[PDB]
């Protein structure tokens, strides 16, 4: 089809490249040596008749191309000629596997540099635990399907055409025609069996997939199950998962089968014509002077793919399958793509404006109507409020994670939408909602701020996170493992690695998504002091209904519903009796 | 090696189950469908014998065996031969398949039930993401393995059999002693190569996982990569990763290609030879009477086997080391074993008792030094203090996800360790750390808390936790899709969805890590006024160190470095001036 042929354009513009000729000599080397070793099998069965009719004159010697005496030394380079036959087909594979690799190293390559490109909208909906498996089964499956494609199927065609180049000798003037209805009719059966059992397999596949994510799903939520003693329920589940494949995989098999007995009768029946024809001919031409041996030889080296092509043909329509899957995933648009005139921002000092926003996750419900303030250079603003106003999406737009449906946003006098990602990103440094830590070391993840800053800047930082009095009694200094999500440190751990990550990069803009969740009140006014001497530029956003730390900030911002309802300083917002005098006089108590 | 016998045993244990005797008579027909295809097939070349010697005769007839006239329908049956050689592999497959995929639906089923039987211990540290891999590559090297080790590896040494049986009529006499020869050494030098390449391949399979280690880490904490746009290092250490593996793998395959060029020529010389020796006779036993054929034909039949053991090697080295890592994991060693006096729990009202417990993560470091509290029956607990006293650890406890080094837990008067651990588990209920999310509608995710719970009791437990205020803005009612880990939601639901599981199922012990962690002060106080009146047993537990939601608790207990310090009521706590006063004084402000 059209998908197949834009997928084999795609796999010969990645394998061939233009800049090392070093490549096109290994890929005419391969080709070379493939061409000799399909001519050395050809010339097996010729160099075997001599042998067979010698034997029947000695039941002279017309052809002075011998240059023997005995049939032995003719026997001797017979199995010297599958000797040599081997020894090109062993350095063939060794040329083109270096280039097979290669391929394999680049298209991983690509789609792993491509995934990270996409936005929130896929990466946090539509990833289902499985792309890894998706990533894993296809780069395994490259490999296989090139070194099939190469080593097997391509060498068919030639002995094809050999022996229907063995017409010169007046034998085959039949049996060129019979060959090629065989392979024509056989081509067609097996590309109907293929269509009707992709019909049937689009179920299985469908099937196998969910059942790997719901297993995922099972080790990835581990502690609930074993709050809850449900185990038995995601057996059952994963059960009935697995007896849906088992259904779809036995009708399909019985199926597959058919085709190899299809496959062999045809081609059983193409000997026997063979055989057929050649008996017909009492007379010298194909009468007990070898042509029988190579017919039943020549033909059979042809039968020799027929084993590949009967039995690899499981994973063919698997192994493919999963193969444009996976290069499917390199076709998608990324939904935030910078202006084409891509301008750096430069900040003489920060300063955000909103004007008139609105967005909406989805088109049916829009979570919030309308909002506008500025944040004036040098200060900062709180967001508190009660929950579900969208006071964590408020700042996952100046970071153009999602773009806003109808308003405009400004910094420093200019436009978000017009300015670049990279500068964009880079001059403003966020906390996450639920913090997330790499599988290495504390010391790494602490690091990991700027990953060219020195250990003494590390150190430094922790100090102003006020950790060190916990490093002092680590088990390893700087070195424990936190496990998968950092689940082996605690909670005040995990939000306090997050704050220094901040810290070490020092940003231009801060962005608090939470301040002080799982802090005691001791540690949580050190920090908030520690962020305000230090780690905070001129220019910083917290969002944190706890009454207590929002008490520091300039201005103050009441969110409900989606509308920015009450704003004002501390000390008038509580006599104005509004949404925020209530939230407070409950937590003061 | 013993563990390839083990592996072999435990394989031929869950293949072979003994209930169902219609299973022996599948096997005892698949049996008896290769041997009639072998025998078929070693018959082929005999009968073309009688074909070559009639055209010799051609060229009376003293064998009445023939019922012919014409050598064309001798063709005709030579044809036949092989259709009926595919006509019984083909019904092989068929039988045999079955069983096949009841094995691997077996073994997946025992894998999956007792991945969730572990401990913590393994599941929070040492599962680095790729289980989920190893599960899948091996279920998938079952069925390849065990497909290929009975349809082609078994029937090679009855052909062996066979071509050992041709010495009745006297030609054999040595063929035998060569054939037996070349096998050996054959198995000899296949041996060698595969240990020499497994030791060269063990740093291959190492380098490969550490690839999709860091490629499932990078897909997992996608948000603070993008928060900090070092897409570039993740891509540069990933293709580190790759670089390793691609050299691996280079130096391996052109070593693992030397094997096909010792096979071919070992077996080429083993023809030769037989050629040789059928030269050197030039009396009427083996001269042009049809013996070549078959020698070329017999022990031909002997090298279409040659051509797997070949091809399919490079993955038999690779899965059957994946077959021993999945197996391996079916020999672990659960940490918590219950006692062999298992007893069922009954309480007449929840109390609990600490007796000096110690507890150390680590053997090195002890995080605490000493608890001994009571919690009346009727009464509730809070525990409250400075982070990282590990007052998770001593909630991790009473549900015996760790075992304690020195200490007594007493629920009403009897003892953890010997009561059974469903009656333990099933009675008390805990909302977990980081609160986690199935991917499946909100509806599940609360129906979860007694899944045999009518949708009346659901949306009376929504109305406990007042979130049917938030659902009736929902876009879809009950059935918005959560995402992967409950991302999809904000932080009060996710925290919302927990407390509805817990209440649903209303257990006899309540076991709260976070109350109020991400929730206003409206919602606050509603969620503890209504967790006092309803969906609270006699018995509570809570750890939050804010201090306006301990205020209702009857007890507060103060952990500083695993030392439980300051004990007491709130009105005399507070006069103590003790390390309570210290937080409480802050928080009030
Ligand atoms: N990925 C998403 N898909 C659909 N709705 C979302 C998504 N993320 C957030 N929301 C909606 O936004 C509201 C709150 O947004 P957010 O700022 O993320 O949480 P919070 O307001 O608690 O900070 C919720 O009512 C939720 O329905
Ligand atoms: N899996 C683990 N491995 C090593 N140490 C741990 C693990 N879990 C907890 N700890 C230690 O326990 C202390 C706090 O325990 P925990 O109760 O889980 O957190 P918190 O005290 O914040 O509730 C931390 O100092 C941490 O070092
Ligand atoms: O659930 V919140 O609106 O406090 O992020
Ligand atoms: O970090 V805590 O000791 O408040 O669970
Ligand atoms: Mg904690
Ligand atoms: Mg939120």
């Amino acid at each position: 089809a059209m998908a197949d042929m834009k997928i084999l354009r795609t796999l010969a513009g990645y394998l061939w490249m233009r800049d090392n000729p070093e490549f096109r000599f290994r890929v005419i080397a391969a080709l070379g040596f493939l061409v000799g070793a399909k001519v050395l099998n050809v010339q097996v069965p010729f160099l075997f008749k001599l042998a067979v009719d010698w034997l029947a004159s000695a039941t002279t010697n017309p052809t002075l191309l011998t240059v023997f005496a005995t049939p032995a030394a003719v026997l001797i380079g017979y199995g010297i000629a599958r000797t040599g036959s081997s020894a090109f087909n062993e350095l063939r594979t060794a040329v083109f596997s270096k280039v097979a690799l290669r391929t394999i190293r680049s298209v991983s390559r690509k789609v792993f540099s491509h995934l990270h490109d996409l936005d929130l909208r896929y990466h946090l909906s539509r990833e289902t635990g499985g792309l890894n498996r998706i990533i894993d089964r296809g780069s395994r499956a490259i490999n296989f399907i090139l070194s099939a494609m190469v080593f097997n199927v391509v060498p068919t065609i030639l002995e094809i055409s050999m022996v229907s180049g063995i017409l010169a000798y007046k034998f085959g003037a039949a049996f060129a025609w019979i060959t090629s209805l065989s392979v024509g009719s056989y081509i067609v059966f097996t590309l109907a069996v293929t269509q009707w059992r992709t019909k049937f397999r689009k179920a299985m596949n469908k099937a196998d997939n969910d059942a790997s994510t719901r297993a995922i799903d099972s080790l990835i939520n581990y502690e609930t199950v074993k709050y809850f003693n449900n185990e038995g329920y995601e057996a059952e589940k994963y059960d009935q998962f697995l007896k849906k494949y088992e259904d779809a995989a036995l009708q399909t098999q019985r199926s597959l089968a058919f085709l190899n007995f299809g496959q062999s009768i045809i081609f059983s029946t193409a000997l026997s014509t063979a055989m057929v024809l050649c008996s017909q001919g009492i007379m010298n031409g194909q009468m007990t002077v070898g042509d029988l041996v190579m017919v039943n030889g020549l033909l059979f080296q042809l039968s020799l793919p027929l084993n590949f092509l009967g039995s690899v043909y499981r994973e063919t329509i698997q192994s493919l399958v999963d193969m444009k899957s996976m290069f499917q995933l390199l076709e998608e648009k990324s939904d935030i793509t910078n202006t084409s005139d891509a301008k750096p921002l430069v900040l003489k000092g920060g300063n955000i404006e909103f004007e008139n926003v609105h967005f909406s996750y989805l088109p049916e419900r829009k979570i919030l109507d309308g909002i506008s303030f500025v944040v004036p250079a040098g200060k900062s603003v709180a967001i508190v409020g009660t929950s579900g106003s969208g006071k964590s999406t408020i700042l996952r737009m100046l970071f153009r994670f999602f773009d806003t449906d109808s308003g405009n946003i400004r910094i420093d006098g200019q436009d978000i939408k017009e300015v670049r990602l990279d500068s964009l990103r880079s001059s403003i440094g966020v906390v996450p909602q639920d913090t997330v830590l790499f599988n290495d070391t504390i010391f790494h993840n602490i690091h990991y701020g700027r990953l060219s800053a020195t250990e003494e800047e590390v150190y430094e930082a922790a100090r102003r996170a006020a950790i060190h009095e916990t490093i002092s009694n680590f088990p390893d200094k700087y070195s424990t493992i936190v496990g998968e999500r950092g689940l082996k440190l605690s909670g005040g751990e995990k939000q306090r690695v997050a704050l220094a990550r901040t810290f070490l990069k020092s940003p231009a803009i801060l962005l608090c998504d939470e301040a002080t969740s799982a802090l005691d009140s001791t540690t949580e006014a050190e920090i908030l002091n520690a962020l305000k001497a230090l780690a905070s530029n001129r220019t910083s956003i917290f969002i944190a209904h706890r009454l207590t730390t929002a008490m520091q900030c300039d201005e103050i911002v009441v969110l409900e519903n989606g509308k920015v309802v009450e704003q004002g300083p501390h000390d008038e917002l509580l006599g104005k009796s509004g949404r925020y005098a209530q939230l407070w006089t409950q937590q003061n108590s």
